[PDB]
């Protein structure tokens, strides 16, 4: 029964899923001159040529584009990683307004939006079982500012019409993530959480530094989302992020100088 409204929302969420006040949570706030540079890490690879997505869902909380992760098709690898992530879905953060939407801040800046690229690590098998481990998922976190036109959004902006109510999917093949990353792969590294229950510790975040612009209609396309299925009463699909939880002992590290 979580969500983001008035009485369930991210504040509510431990009591059914105590380890929200654990030690690996996320979102964090990225305090850029306490991030260290660590001159270890390597470039990212981010390898989606072969890229099969097949379905966009609205699943209540947010949308779910879904890819094919049977074979080493869409992966990430190198960056602070060990071993080979292959994509499993990707989804958005998003706000009510312009200034907040993004679940880690810079700074304490809020973006309006943040795009999770979701990878799990081929050792495990499958996404079930990686989750269950503290190196199981690496999430590609891309901050979103209001701007100019996203083109490589447009195509899953144009379907959200058509998966309005939760439980509703369309099919959605053919989709190329390449046209959602930024110019620039620097990247903040952290140990953390999944942002939503079960809020599982098992994630390498891989934060970039440079946000992707959208325009201002593209993400009110996506607050016309509902959270709520068919003929029940509308709930429009806004702040549905996780606010910035405590960093306690750990190390934000920098890729670049
Ligand atoms: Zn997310």
């Amino acid at each position: 029964h979580w969500g983001y409204g008035g009485h369930n929302g991210p504040e509510h969420w431990h009591k059914d899923f105590p380890i929200a006040k654990g030690e690996r949570q996320s979102p964090v706030d990225i305090d850029t001159h306490t991030a260290k540079y660590d001159p270890s890490l390597k470039p990212l690879s981010v390898s989606y040529d072969q890229a099969t997505s097949l379905r966009i869902l609205n699943n209540g909380h947010a949308f779910n584009v879904e890819f094919d992760d049977s074979q080493d098709k869409a992966v990430l690898k190198g960056g602070p990683l060990d071993g080979t992530y292959r994509l499993i879905q990707f989804h958005f953060h998003w706000g009510s307004l312009d200034g907040q939407g993004s679940e880690h801040t810079v700074d304490k800046k809020k973006y309006a939006a943040e795009l999770h690229l979701v990878h799990w690590n081929t050792k495990y098998g499958d996404f079930g079982k990686a989750v269950q481990q503290p190196d199981g998922l690496a999430v590609l976190g891309i901050f979103l500012k209001v701007g100019s036109a996203k083109p490589g959004l447009q195509k899953v902006v144009d379907v959200l019409d058509s998966i309005k109510t939760k439980g509703k999917s369309a099919d959605f093949t053919n989709f190329d993530p390449r046209g959602l990353l930024p110019e620039s792969l620097d990247y903040w590294t952290y140990p953390g959480s999944l942002t939503t229950p079960p809020l599982l510790e098992c994630v390498t975040w891989i934060v970039l530094k440079e946000p992707i612009s959208v325009s201002s209609e593209q993400v009110l396309k996506f607050r016309k989302l509902n959270f709520n299925g068919e003929g029940e009463p509308e709930e429009l699909m806004v702040d549905n992020w996780r606010p910035a939880q405590p960093l306690k002992n750990r190390q934000i590290k920098a890729s670049f100088k």
